[PDB]
């Protein structure tokens, strides 16, 4: 696809809050478009450690690195160059809502991200707020054309300290600034980990692989 | 090995309930795979005549035991089927439709059972359900999920529309087995479902379905499944 | 409105199952309509001890029971002799959905109610499958016209034995069979309250007040 | 009857977010009679030009001081003023739409100063609320619920839709204060909350609110509240 690299470099920034608490981020990161991997380099520049999981925010710190096959329109790739945006309703189960907007731009083979946060009525006393969690679990998220754009939907499960599950619904919106030849609907399947923690809980590196493909299961109807 | 689940099972099948005032039954006959993960079901509209909402939202209420699992995943539905087991839905559709259903399995011979009860309300009354502007079912992929002894399973499906576009709904379905059975780790269903036929009469649909459980193949840094 | 007495009897029939239990309850009653009260003595004849909180069933056991004011029409009222027919999902912030459909016919001065309940996904050691609930506090319905019937919206809040509340979401549809005259935007306001329970918590007596209004505070646009 | 609430106190306010794309900034200068429950603001958009968007979308987030209390019944807002307090609000539109919104409260002098930040996301791109066809908020009851020690406040608020309609959403919202308050038992608020003034260009808006709290107006038989 047009200006996109074998490798190609992120720089992101984030600000917001969480349950009355404001913070920002910012990010310095690689990866293989193609390939469909990415790594991020993420430092809490302000709100100190964070009160709340940092798992919360791991899905809004870049679809760009996806697998693609050859059949399948990519969205991601066709729109970076012209510029794209997403925004995000995050609900969980115990009823914590995430809120999310972002805008993704390219200069170069930099990928720049700017990204704002709303998080609000996590029960204070949920696995949330004690961070209680350790990671998500991997998931496949849907891909449906929608007018022009994208909706993705998915029902990530997020791993607790005690063994069990926290589930949340996903319902994310793509935009296009340039006009983008739209795939049909297919999936993404996602594997999101971090992979090391500072002392400080300030310095966070968090890794990204990405599959996109049809259903692997056969169709009596010759569909997709 | 699964002594009582035999390479092909039958299935009988009994479906009431009630759609946005419309009170109804179905029958079904089928026979499936267990271990290919494939089934098929002849579905006859028994009484509320021809159906005024869109048949496509009472497909996912017509059997998890024929699904393909891999040896290193425990098969919670094909451990239960002997002794029994049930499940339960609501499924939320994106336009204000909420399809509530609960379901009993039991095993007599080589016959599976099914007692299906439905209660859906709220749909609203100019849109493609009660409109039946609806073309089936997108493949998804549902997460299974280990809670309280039981199953949680989650889902996103998408419904295919007379327009072009697509219908979601949000679903969340328990487990419960009357014996105690030993437990998966956390994976995921890959499902495509599917009308084979539609009956002019509005009486008869030929519904079949394949199923893989297994966990990601999308590689870990963590060495995690 | 004709048919309608000072007062009228009542006669219930309920189905259903919650959390897997299958369940019958018939009920015996009477009412003043124009009053806006009701008392029911509802017997649970099927599914021996309820392993859920009978709170959860306490609205689904009738809106002809209301004090209208003359300005404003009753659609239950007028909706009566020809029959109506309710439909609602309760969801509750736990993640407990109740789902019901009810039949409402008058036979003479007796009103009959057919009723069926389908219960999910309540979490197993919450406070309605644990039964630790306490009866529903006073509520206010607010009744939307919409084509040709009513949409109620309402948001509830259970007592809890621990002394807080646990809240849900009530959605209710109306449709009648005779077309009616629907009025403008307006309120119920509700208080639902069980006064007695058998020793062998098999019946239990359930009162009802209901009073219709439009809001009370001043508009500055001269809209009700 | 309260420490550091005046019979009239003046508002001072600033606004900063985004719905479906599009950022913006409001500010607010404004006046009431706590006591009495009565408040204006005057609303001026800094940033964002004319709103792509219904500005009654914003108009929940645009000060629970200015509410009719009874003796019985605890002021959690006038007890909470003068140490500060802040809200946070989930507001879900049946059509999809969200809106996240937080705020933080406080006091200098007689000015009570609130700095909201808002995020819109899933609307409708041809819905009511995108394609501005509302009419503004009806009148609404809201729930006050205690909540380790603050506010939860419930509420199933209707917008006045052009074709004559209505859109409804719920709101959830929580209160936390930053000094040790008196918390009330269950009670209710009963607002009305109105557009009175907008400018040709979309620049200018004066909202004007009346809330009214009480408990439930219904008899009891078990002797309760």
């Amino acid at each position: 696809y047009p200006s996109i690299k074998e490798t190609m470099r992120v720089q992101l920034s984030m600000e917001g809050s969480v349950n009355y608490h404001a913070f920002k981020c910012t990010g310095k990161g690689e990866g293989k478009p193609y390939e469909g991997t990415q790594s991020l380099n993420i430092t809490i520049t302000e709100g100190g450690p964070l009160p709340f999981a940092f798992d919360i925010l791991s899905h809004a710190f870049i679809k760009v690195f996806a697998k693609y096959p050859k059949e399948i329109p990519d969205f991601f790739k066709q729109s970076l160059p012209g510029g794209f945006s997403w925004e995000r309703v995050s609900t969980y189960e115990d009823g914590g809502v995430l809120s999310a907007t972002q805008e993704t731009s390219l200069q170069g083979d930099c990928i720049i991200c700017k990204v704002k946060v709303l998080g609000t009525n996590f029960p204070a006393n949920g696995p949330v707020m004690q961070k209680k969690t350790c990671g998500w679990e991997p998931s496949t998220e849907t891909v449906i054309p929608r007018d022009g754009g994208l909706l993705l939907r998915d029902t990530p499960a997020l791993m607790l300290a005690d063994g069990g599950h926290l589930s949340c619904f996903m319902e994310t919106t793509y935009k296009s600034k340039k006009e983008v030849k739209l795939p049909e609907l297919h999936f993404h399947h996602l594997r999101m980990e971090k992979l090391n923690i500072s002392d400080d809980w300030k310095t966070v590196e968090q890794h990204e692989s990405v599959v996109a493909s049809y259903s692997q299961v056969p169709s009596k109807l010759g569909h997709n």
